[PDB]
């Protein structure tokens, strides 16, 4: 991923806070030049994306996995809001469209975790807690959880580099701008929510 | 991707129209080892993805299409809608919560593109194509393309392989199904559509 300058995060809390938000992730290998990619939910460890822990799970019938044995690094993509910005939604002449989006893209070395079970119930309780009721497991369910645990694998990623790209139109003059802002405000509310949270203090001339 | 059989696609054009209604995806290639990605705009060029040619562009600025000088195998992952099921709506115990998804992934042979204006002008239209009006770029518009084209690179995928996911609660019993479909119904209407739309075929 390349880092365009007037789309740089402005703080490393940035990067951290769409992590948590988003953590349906991509995970991604490379075994001979092939890139091979599993859908999982990953969580982070610590209070930034670099230097912290990722902890996922896949299926133990997904061989994916066995090419994390040798600890090679890994890609993790965590996606954020995105959308299609028409130049209808520009009024100008000449215009080019964009797709506004963020993510961040965390690097690093893979391991098997030996706790399977802290990880998926440490899954559970971040995935769940956003939500209004939190759902907490049962004894039966938690009974349920070891009976399926053979099934897993679990994983750790040790980020050794984060890249984080946050394309929401900072770059437009400010009447383009607040013209997009209104149009994802209907259909899109994730995204406008987004341009008001990364617009707060933003990098610019840095 | 490892596609579980109960989540396969029913039908060839279930890949495609996926491919064609999220065309914002994921270019992956690998560079000594290490995979690096960029989030680009990506047709399908043919009626299915396996065999397909996928067009594509990103910045000259980004270094990654250096890596595709050697034309290596090259992973484009399309997304479709996606929701957290939460065994709160799930209302039985025990329960274990899932994430439902569609996705696309094909991997083939990438070969960067000489024809670099034709890419990003076929992917104005089809990408205004579902938008009413649609924006045509004017000659102004058409002039500041090809004052951009130095700094744009666009490449091409044969597509060698497509594995397709379509996880989206079709396994379940009729009750909990039309619970989770009616959790989504309120706040994820893209994944209640993509749910119908999955049901029966295509
Ligand atoms: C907290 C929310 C959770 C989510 C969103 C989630 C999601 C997923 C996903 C997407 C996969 C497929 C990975 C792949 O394609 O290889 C998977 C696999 C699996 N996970 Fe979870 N998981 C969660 C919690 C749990 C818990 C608590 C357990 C209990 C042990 C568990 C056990 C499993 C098993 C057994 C599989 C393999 C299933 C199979 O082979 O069909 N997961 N999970
Ligand atoms: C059809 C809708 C379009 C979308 C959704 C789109 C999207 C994008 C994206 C996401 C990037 C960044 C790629 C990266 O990370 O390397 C990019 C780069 C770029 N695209 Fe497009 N694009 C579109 C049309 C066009 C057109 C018509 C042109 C005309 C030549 C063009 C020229 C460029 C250029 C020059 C860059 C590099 C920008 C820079 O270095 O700052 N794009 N585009
Ligand atoms: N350099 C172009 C980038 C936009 C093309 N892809 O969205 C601009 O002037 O905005």
């Amino acid at each position: 991923m390349h880092v365009f300058p007037r789309y740089a995060a402005a703080r490393p809390e940035q990067a951290a806070e769409l992590v948590r938000s988003n953590p349906f992730a991509l995970v991604v290998s490379a075994v001979d030049g092939v890139p091979v990619a599993t859908h999982a939910p990953v969580i982070l460890e610590g209070d930034a994306v670099e230097g912290g822990t990722l902890l996922g799970h896949m299926a133990r019938a997904n061989p994916h996995w066995r090419s994390f044995a040798s600890s090679p690094d890994v890609l993790v993509v965590f996606s954020g809001p995105h959308g299609y910005v028409s130049p209808t939604v520009y009024a100008t002449d000449p215009a080019v469209p964009a797709w506004d989006y963020a993510a961040v893209h965390a690097t690093g070395r893979v391991e098997l975790a030996e706790d399977a079970l802290d990880v998926v119930e440490r899954t559970v309780a971040a995935l769940e807690a956003p939500r209004d009721p939190a759902w907490t497991p049962t004894p039966a369910s938690r009974e349920r959880f070891r009976a399926l645990l053979p099934g897993v694998v679990a994983f750790r990623v040790r980020v050794r580099t984060e890249q984080s790209m946050f394309a929401l139109s900072q770059d437009l003059d400010a009447e383009r701008y607040a013209r997009v802002r209104e149009a994802f405000a209907a259909d899109n509310p994730g995204l406008a929510d987004l341009m008001d949270r990364s617009l707060e203090h933003h990098h610019h001339h840095h």
